[PDB]
């Protein structure tokens, strides 16, 4: 990984040490990227709900993971499940239970630094993972992107800024998450969001993550050509908002 400081440096060490999990998957991979393109074609709003009990910015909630996933299943294009353990209070067990219990594609949301975590996502039943340009060197991103593809996954490459986007396009990303989360400060910062969306080429499926809490926000972003929307903290607090997002 890159040289890092702070809570991200802690998580990267934790990820580096994390043992490979005993698990095996119960259905073939379903491409999240392709399901997004199918929603788009059907003129259906494509929401990726996130399951997480805690977040480094302070979310703290208890909700049963299988009940949340089944509630969400009919409304979402897919689910992102936290498996990072310390700051999000997730676990691979949450992903094992969810991916065996619902039919929609699953992204395993974690800080991925090594091939064996991608093997963990595959063996736990996930269809894809995020690879974060701020964590990884360009060489490690190329290597992990190819490794994920070799398992039949198309990973989402996560970007925060223009330097990240230049790397994501150079390595041949076809699936990007644009996040407004500042890893320092841990605040939502949308100042570059519109510019970055406008710089993503036609061959790349784009998803936004930015503390979305209103249908109006999704509406405005869809007009800019965003394909799907990662929504986490608002749905963890009020799951019933899924209707407002997709009605
Ligand atoms: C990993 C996987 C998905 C993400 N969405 N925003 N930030 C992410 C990091």
């Amino acid at each position: 990984p890159r040289y890092l400081k702070g809570w991200l440096e802690d998580v990267v060490q934790r990820s580096q040490r994390r043992p490979s999990v005993r698990a095996s998957r119960q259905r073939p991979i379903i491409s999240l990227k392709e399901r997004i393109l199918e929603f788009n074609k059907r003129n259906i709003t494509a929401i990726m709900a996130v399951y997480k009990r805690k977040s480094p910015s302070g979310l703290d909630v208890e909700r049963d993971p299988i009940e949340y996933a089944k509630f969400m299943e009919r409304g979402v294009v897919g689910l992102a499940i936290l498996t990072e353990e310390k700051y999000f209070n997730g676990s691979y067990e949450d992903l094992r239970k969810i991916a065996s219990s619902v039919s929609v594609p699953i992204l395993m949301w974690d800080i991925i630094v090594k091939e064996s975590q991608i093997d963990d996502a595959y063996n736990l039943g996930a269809d894809t993972v995020g690879l974060i340009v701020k964590i990884l060197t360009e060489r490690e991103l190329e290597s992990l992107l190819e490794y994920a593809r070799s398992l039949g996954m198309e990973p989402a490459i996560v970007i925060h800024d223009e330097n990240d986007l230049d790397i994501a396009l150079r390595i041949g990303a076809r699936f990007i998450i644009i996040t407004s989360h500042d890893l320092e400060t841990l605040e939502i910062n949308n100042e570059n969001q519109r510019k970055l969306i406008s710089m993503i080429p036609s061959n790349v499926v784009k998803v936004v993550a930015s503390g979305i809490s209103e249908r109006n926000e999704i509406e405005e972003l869809y007009k800019l050509g965003v394909n799907a929307f990662e929504i986490g903290t608002s749905l963890m607090r009020n799951p019933e908002k899924i209707k407002e997002f997709i009605q």
